């Protein structure tokens, strides 16, 4: 069972992606106070009527997601080969993967300590009850939490985490892509980097079938993407919803 060494080029790709992530993911969440403030209405009963009437957490979470899409755009532009694509394909890939990369990158704030995304003091701790206060339902939130825990338990090296985000973005099978072959060539270069990295740098037993497990998470993300889109559609029917979102969020999901 051969373990070819990482090529000079593969090493450079990993370094570039690590740098890209460090430049676009602030692990202190220090910008979050700039978003519209979180508001948490009394909703212990999980009332859909109340949740939709108030959408109390939506301005804050929409601002968080919008900010994150901006960061993902920056990250993607640094992926080796991404700028070789036409502008049209770049935008198709970004719009189709945005929610999935947000879900992946959020794993860094997610904690199994209490099953929350913890981004600072209580104000910026986001729980399932906060997501329902933004107008989403359990059919999305429950599998989202299951996804976060499963990803956590893979114990990815940062190298593997950034590669997975890059592979997710540069996917040839997104609707509307023009040069699928070029996209696939870029993705293959990243996939080969990841497979090679796992085999020579990830110790047992966590390395066992790890690449397959990571590829399965990409399939899981497609499912969550579809469910999020259905739910966003419903949310959009609420009068005055657009003011609680952002122009970027409206474009990506509308
Ligand atoms: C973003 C990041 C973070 C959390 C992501 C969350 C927590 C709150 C609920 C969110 C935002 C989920 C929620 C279902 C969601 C995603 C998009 C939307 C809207 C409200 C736009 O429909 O709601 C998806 C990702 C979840 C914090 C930090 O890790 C940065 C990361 O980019």
């Amino acid at each position: 069972s051969l373990r070819p060494k990482l090529s000079e080029e593969q090493q450079r790709i990993i370094a570039i992606l690590l740098d890209a992530h460090h430049k676009t993911y602030d692990p202190t969440y220090s910008d979050f106070c700039q978003f519209r403030p979180p508001v948490r209405v009394n909703d212990g009963g999980g009332s859909v009527t109340l949740e939709l009437s108030q959408l109390s957490m939506l301005p804050h979470l929409a601002d968080l997601v919008s900010y994150s899409i901006q960061k993902v755009i920056g990250f993607a532009k640094m992926i080796p080969g991404f700028r070789d694509l036409t502008s049209e394909d770049q935008i198709v890939l970004l719009k189709s993967s945005a929610i999935e990369v947000i879900m992946l990158r959020s794993n860094e704030s997610f904690t199994m300590d209490d099953m929350s995304w913890t981004c600072g003091n209580q104000d910026y701790k986001y729980r399932v009850s906060d997501v329902t206060k933004a107008g989403h339902s359990l059919e999305l939130i429950e599998p989202l939490i299951k996804f976060q825990v499963g990803l956590k338990k893979l114990n990815l090296h940062e190298e593997e985490h950034v590669l997975l985000m890059a592979i997710c973005i540069v996917s040839p099978d997104r609707p509307g892509v023009q040069d699928a072959a070029l996209i696939e060539a870029i993705q293959d270069r990243l996939s080969n980097t990841l497979q090679t990295y796992i085999r020579c740098r990830h110790p047992p037993p966590g390395s066992h079938l790890l690449y397959a497990k990571m590829i399965q998470k990409l399939a899981d993300l497609r499912s969550l993407n579809e469910e999020h889109s259905k739910q966003y559609r419903c949310l959009s029917f609420q009068p005055e919803c657009s003011m609680k979102l952002t122009p970027l969020v409206l474009e990506v999901f509308g």
